[PDB]
């Protein structure tokens, strides 16, 4: 798959892929931005068999809780793993609160990250 | 958490949630549509203390490759598990193609799932 | 087009319709939500000649900002006008606040909304 | 608002503001990929007072309805628009399909969109 490892996105942000193998993977999550601080745990899927020419369509998911700190938040992200350098994972992501039933309309938050080898 | 088991969305899609502890779960999703067929593996996570008097945010990822077919997409749900009779996951989700880097722009479709214990 | 006069979303919201030709339409748009009073002006698109036996994409902006409030903060709606009782429009929006550089990450709502002739 | 004249986005698409004032704007919007040629009809609203330190918050519809072509679809993009060299209008935007009951769930893309005054 190529994505083990770690990785940074356009915020700072620190991916750490430490598992990938059939089509799933794990690793943790370190938020530069909002309500986090250390490590959070993180799972997730891709395409093991990308076609020919195209990325490798990845996804995962972030529940903001650890053990020193809960924003009752969770994200996830979707995109494509694109090989030869410069290799990048380029994703959208929703982040979900949970709210009140009168607050449904405005618990998701929507972004795109850009996630590399290097920190930018 | 109060997720484990069988759920049903609007369009009669399955979610089965196998197993669910410590801030994670996992299961199988099976699409009522699209280019599918037969189950598909599914990990995510939850907000494992939820606020009082909120909904449990939730998240998981979909690879939608088994061994019967490949759609070459991987889907993510993000929202959150509303307890009380009725029970529902609300969510919106992403669904991302690995394309080539000139249609990238076209990769992504969005849509919003309701998930209720009794099929539609 | 059949979209002139007054709709209702699952909110409470109210949209009016006050003019629709040629591809373009517009009213004024009132939340019951959120940090908005009174009415906002709403401009907007449609497709004039919908393939048959398909609904009738749709799309609109609402700056929340009238001479009573300003939220700082510009909607929008995409979706699909769909004919014959019950007629809807189904949409999914985007609510978009100006930020600083810092904070552009947080900067975007995502959610759906659902309008009908008669309030819920 | 000093949003007047030719934008052009990472696609090589090319965005018209043609008059602006009072919170609202019109022009024209090119599409360099997707179903589309020559110039479509575009409508859209700003934060006429924005705060300070922050961007403008923008937001507008495009109809992909022209005299020479009709693609069935409505593409509404949400974002702001940021002052002071580079100046420029970051978005993320939906693309709505009319399209049968049946086939709802697959009727929006969604993807980013960073527009500036140089064509990249
Ligand atoms: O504030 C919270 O609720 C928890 C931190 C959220 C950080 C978000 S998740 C998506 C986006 N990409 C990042 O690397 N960080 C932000
Ligand atoms: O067509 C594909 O690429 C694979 C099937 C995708 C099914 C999507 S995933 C999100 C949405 N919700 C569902 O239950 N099914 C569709
Ligand atoms: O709080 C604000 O920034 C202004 C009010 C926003 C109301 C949003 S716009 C989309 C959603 N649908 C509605 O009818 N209201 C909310
Ligand atoms: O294919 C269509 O349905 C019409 C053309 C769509 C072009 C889309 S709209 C959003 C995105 N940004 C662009 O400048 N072009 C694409």
């Amino acid at each position: 798959p190529g994505i083990l490892g770690t990785w940074y996105n356009q915020l700072g942000s620190v991916m750490v892929v430490t598992r990938a193998a059939n089509g799933g993977f794990v690793g943790t999550y370190e938020s530069a931005v909002g309500n986090a601080e250390k490590r959070y745990v993180m799972t997730g899927r891709y395409d093991s068999a990308p076609a020919d020419g195209t990325g490798t369509a990845v996804g995962w998911t972030v529940a903001y809780r650890n053990a020193h700190r809960n924003a009752h938040s969770v994200a996830t992200w979707s995109g494509q793993y694109v090989g030869g350098s410069q290799e990048r994972i380029v994703t959208q992501w929703l982040l979900s609160y949970g709210t009140t039933p009168a607050d449904q309309w405005k618990s998701t938050f929507l972004g795109h990250d850009e996630f590399t080898r290097v920190k930018p």
